[PDB]
């Protein structure tokens, strides 16, 4: 035991906690955007076909 | 007609309205999750 | 050296976070499906 | 007004598809960050 390394270790299971949910949050925003561009090209499309 | 087409577009823009709020909320329900713990090792190495 | 506090709050801390991830998809599924129903029963 | 509904249909699927694969990926992840710390305890034993 270090009181040391088991704090630092603490700390960097808690930072990246938090890191892994911003990184994922972002992804399925961007992810997201796409699906949503996808379906409002649909609808352009098909308008363009009336 | 027109009303198809403006019924199906709101339901788009309502799913895509619920996604933004939600996950803004989830967002900030996490943050303060977050916040708790790091405040408790903060007063503990205190 | 060990310490039953720092062990339990951390324990919370993912135990919050998994109730929070499962409120907010339940929540999630219910607001998305009064749209759903909504959409569907407009017709006709 | 049928083809409409089924290719809402198929966005309304996808975005399922895209928030379910985006839990599984992020329960991966936040796993092994657990097993991390676990694996880091589990060298106090003898």
């Amino acid at each position: 035991q270090w009181s040391e390394e088991v704090e630092r270790k603490l700390k960097e299971f808690v930072r990246r906690h938090q890191e892994i949910t911003q990184e994922t949050l972002h992804e399925y925003a961007q992810k997201l955007g796409l699906n949503q561009q996808a379906i409002e090209q649909f609808f352009r499309e098909f308008e363009q076909r009336k």
